[PDB]
Parts: structure tokens; sequence; C-alpha cells
């Protein structure tokens, strides 16, 4: 109808439900036989909800992650469209993914090395675009927990010595810049120059380092920055300059823990914008304090890396969140109890002095310091249920964090390759250097088939094989199999009879 | 535990040679002094034969490895806390004072020492974000 | 020997094996 109004089937209008659907660059005689019917059969059974058609045109389909990823994202999409809820949750009930990842399972256990030629492919019959373009695509989380996955992410992650690599040796390795000509570790001149200096994992380290350098220094430069005699003095300047530009640029880049990502933001704009103003030094110097902490924080789920360090992260992500409200109660609480102690213990007048005798010596009592020459001249109760709320709240996170870790492994998995495709896309350059990036890439802007049919003959074989394998299980179901063999009793029992 | 023999074999070395040199008297027993805890370490080791204390240290010897990484970061967030609270409290030119006042103070703080005559003329929330850490770091060996 | 599962599954053959004896 909008076609008409623009101007009951036809060729560009499945096209156009198609690229309103796959979202990718995809497009597109009625006596013309179509190439690939499978891969539209299929299509179209999916389109249909046909299930069990669906998978028996997968079943002679050439590539079949590929096809199987596409679907999943297809159903994730018709299933929220859904009107009927029932219906749309028996759509939501495919599991495309589970049998893409059986696949995949298989064609990693065979060969592992043509697995992998595999996963990074180019499917024609999807336009060309690698597999993982489509689970990114997909939202392929479960199929991204697939040990075939981690294992090409670590290997796009080194490049060099990838499976072996010693944290202590990498890094005095890196100390020296010939300790790969020096071949104690594992690796003309400007050959091996490049890939030691192009490899994710080098330019991780070189980023945090110049980072942890810059987070040093601007701290180091706070002390001048605290009492210059106009709010903000030159080497603030110099390193906002040389730091701030080369970060914004790079965010704003890459975009044409979030909430601290979004107030990150806002700090450095606001401690810039006092720094303008001299008048307010006092501001000038409070707002700067109250951001420095930002790169800290950052720093903090920068840490998502590596195994151990990668669960903990995503867990802190998780009571994010409910943790606010529960300390503001328990704040409450605490602040009622200083005000009790504070109006029996003494009958003022004071503005600062009223606030911290009401909060800092208080909340200095939890910290040692009890000041027995100022307080002296039910509460065992309240001590007690003070003892009682701190265990619930620490029963409260110490069970909770528990159920969650579960599903949070998969998504730090899932994490980690966000972060390894973004260090890949990473410019090599520091900070520093990422101004001579930027400048070398805009001055750039200024100026097979056999091996590839025979990994997807393997990979069919692959599918057939399971195939089988699966079938053969489902006969020798033992279930089944005494179901049958009842049947048959009843039957010769029959007879006799 | 074997870089923990190593360490210990070489402190000694180290306050042999310090002992050898006597106008370094201050090396000569910081040396010896930093070693000492070594024959402690090992004794700790030493305490595997019986039933009980058996797995105990071999546990020890599990979360050997992973707690260096997380006790530097804590220890840089929480330098970071002292450094900002520093600050804020006060707007200098003394080396050892500078980080006396840097790191032991602070360090004393989370020990019962606030000495409020040298301190007093969101920080409520960098409590409750040291106090969630804090439980961070506790369910990660717990688990 | 004793193996229940084995031992049913060889009681589904021969009971298979005598149905087909009747047929």
């Amino acid at each position: 109808e909008e076609g008409r109004l623009t101007l009951a089937f036809s060729l560009h209008e499945v096209s156009r439900v198609l690229k309103d659907f796959l979202h990718d660059a995809c497009r597109g005689d009625l006596s013309r036989k179509s190439e690939d019917p499978w891969r539209d059969l299929f299509l179209w059974a999916v389109l249909q909800n046909r299930y069990e058609m669906a998978t028996y045109f997968w079943a002679m389909g050439r590539e079949g992650v590929a096809a199987a990823l596409a679907a999943c994202k297809i159903i994730k999409e018709m299933s929220h469209l859904e009107k009927e809820a029932e219906v749309a949750r028996t759509m939501r009930e495919a599991k495309y993914e589970q049998l893409a990842l059986d696949l995949f399972s298989e064609c990693y256990s065979n060969s592992e090395d043509r697995a992998f030629a595999l996963l990074v492919r180019r499917n024609h019959s999807w336009s060309r675009t690698t597999c993982l373009h489509l689970a990114t695509e997909a939202d392929a989380k479960a199929f991204f927990a697939h040990d075939g996955v981690q294992a090409f992410l670590t290997k796009i992650w080194w490049g060099d010595m990838a499976t072996g690599t010693p944290i202590l040796r990498l890094l005095g390795a890196f100390t020296c810049p010939a300790l790969i000509y020096t071949n104690l570790i594992s690796f003309f001149l400007l050959t091996r120059w490049r890939k030691f200096w192009g490899a994710p994992v080098t330019v991780f380290l070189g980023n945090v380092v110049m980072y942890f350098a810059f987070l040093f220094l601007f701290s180091y430069v706070l002390l001048v920055d605290f009492r210059p005699p106009p709010q903000g003095p030159s080497g603030s300047e110099v390193t906002l300059y040389f730091w701030v530009f080369t970060l914004v640029l790079e965010e704003i880049r890459q975009g044409f823990w979030n909430k601290c990502d979004m107030v990150a933001i806002f700090l450095f704009i606001v401690g810039v914008t006092c720094r303008m103003v001299p008048s307010v030094f006092e501001a000038g110097r409070t707002v700067l304090a109250i951001d420095f902490m930002v790169f800290t924080l950052r720093l903090i789920h920068i840490f998502a890396i590596h195994k151990q360090l990668g669960p903990k992260i995503i867990i802190v992500e998780r009571m994010m969140k409910d943790v606010f409200f529960f300390l503001f109660f328990l704040s409450v609480w605490l602040v009622a109890y200083g005000v009790t102690t504070q109006a029996l213990l003494h009958p003022d007048g004071r503005l600062e002095w009223i606030f911290r005798r009401v909060l800092y010596r208080p909340y200095l009592q939890i910290f040692g310091q009890i000041p027995l020459d100022e307080i002296d001249e039910l509460v065992t109760f309240l001590l007690v249920t003070n003892v009682l709320l701190m265990n619930l709240l620490i029963a409260m996170f110490s069970y909770t964090f528990q159920v969650v870790q579960g599903n949070a492994d998969m998504f730090w998995k899932f994490q980690r390759y966000h972060l390894i495709v973004e260090y890949h896309g990473r410019p090599a350059l520091a900070p520093p250097f990422i101004l001579l990036s930027h400048l070398s890439l805009v001055l750039k802007q200024v100026f097979p088939d056999p091996v590839d049919q025979k990994i997807i003959t393997w990979e069919t074989v692959q599918k057939e094989n399971f195939l089988s394998t699966m079938e053969k299980r489902r006969r020798d179901s033992e279930e089944e199999v005494l179901r049958k063999t009842a049947h048959r009793v009843d039957l010769i029992a029959k007879y006799i009879g």
C-alpha cells in the first residue's frame, strides 16, 4: 500500500521487506528461475514460520551458519512484531542459533583451521558479508560463547605466539625494541617493527601506558592548579590541549558504565567552563577536583580484557543500580542515629559547625575517631540493631551476585569481543601520536574460489554427518525403543489370542 | 612458594653483602630487616604436614598470583581517593612530609587514626563506593 | 552382563525376533 501510494505482491516489494528486515547491504522476469532457490524457499518458510520445512530447506543450504543467523535475526524481528502473544512466543521458540552453533562446533572439531577460514568468509548468498557481521546484526550472544569464536578472537588479538605469551615476558620484551630481532621472544627491520607495532595487544599496551601516564601527570599538575593566581595555570592548559582534545576526537570519531561515560564527558566540559571563569577560583578548582576521578573510573572498566578480571567488572555492573537506593536508606538510618545521639548528648547557632558535628563526627566514629573530650562530659540495642542491618547488607550482596554470574560470563565474553574488535579498529598511535595518526589518515584521504568451494563442501559434509549422528541417536533412544517394543508386545499378544 | 624460595635465597646474600659494607649502615640494616621475614614466610609453607593445615596452604598457593594485580588496582584507587581528599582538604614544598601526608595519614585513617586536628579547620558516595569495592573484593576470594 | 540397560535392549531385540516369528 505504501509502495502504491508512492507510485498483491511484487519482487521489489518483498525485496524491500527484506532490506527492512536484514538491514544489510543486500538488495533483491517471472519466468526467470531465481538463483539459489533453496535460500529463497528457506527464507519464505521462516517468514511463514513453517519450521520443519525451513529446516529441511536448510538441509540443502550451501552455507549453514550464515543462513541460520540471518534467520535468527528475522525471527527476533517478527516475534516482537507479532500481534498474537502466544503466536509471538511460538515464533520466538525457533532457536536457529543452536543449530548454527552445532554446525560450527562440528566444523571446529573436524578442522579447527578450515573452521576458522569458514568463520572469516564472505558469503555471496548474503551479499558477501562475514558471518561475524551477521552475529552482531543478530546479537548472537550464545554463539559468541563458542570456543571457536574466542579462539579466533585470541588469534586476532596477538598474531605472534598467540597461544603462549608470558605476561612478564611480553612486557620485558616490549621494554627493548630489538627483543624480536634478539629472538629471545617470538615475533626486515621495518617489517618486524610493523608487526610488533601493528598488533591489537600492542596497541592496547601502548594506550594503557599513555593513559596511566596522562592520569599521573594531570594529577601532579592538579597541585599547581590548586593555587594559581587566576583559576587555571599554564601547565593545566598544556595537558588539556595535549590530552582532552585527542580523547574527545577519538571518542566522537568512533561514535560518528554508560552513565559513567556521560558524567565523564560532562565533568570535563564543566571544568573547562569553570577554568574559563577566573572570578570563581574555588569553583574553578572544585569542578576539576570532582572531575578527575573520572579517568580512574573509566580505567576501572578498562580492566575487563584478561580472563580473571573479566567477569568481576561485569558482576560489578550488575549490582551497580540496586546499590543506590539501599545505600540511600542506610545513610538515612545512620543520619537518624547521629541526630539522635547528638540531640540526647547535648541540648548551636552555627551552620558549618552544626553540619560538621552532625555528619562528620559520627562518620569518623565509624572510622575509629571517637573524641570523648567532645562527647563525654538502648544504645547497646542501637549498636546491635546496626550490626544486624550490616549483616543484612552483607548477606544481600553475598547472595545476589552468585545468580547473575552465570549469564555475566557469556556477557563478558561478548564485551571482550567488543573490546577486541575495537582495539583492532583502533589506531595504533598513542593519544599524543593519535594526532599524527589522524593527520596521516586525513592526508591519505586527501591523496580463493577453489579453496572456498572446498570449505563449503567440507562444511556441508560435516552437516550431513551431524544430522545422521543425531538421527542415529534418536533411533537408539531407549525410551522410544521401550515404547515401540511394548507396542510390539501388545501386537504379538493380540496375535496369540 | 618457589618464587618465595628464590627471594629467600637472594635476600640473605644481599644482606651479607650489605654487612660487608660498613659505610652504608642504614642499608646494612635495611637489607637484613627486609630479609628476616623470609624465615617466617618459609615456615608458613612448612605447616602443610598434618591433615587440617594441609589444604589451606595449598589453597593459599592457589590465589597467590591473582591477588597481586587486584591489590595493585585497589591500591591505585585508594591512592586516588587520598590525593583527592588531600587536594580538596588543603591547597607543601616538602618531599618526606608530602609523601607522608599523602600515603600514611589516609592509610592510618583506615586504621582508626583520624587526626581531625590536622584535617578539620559525594564523600558519602565515595564511602559507599569503597564499601561496595570491598564487598566485591571479599566476594571474589570467598567464591 | 547384568547391565540393566543392555539387558532391556537385548530383551527388546528378542521381543522383536519372537514377534517376527509369530507373524
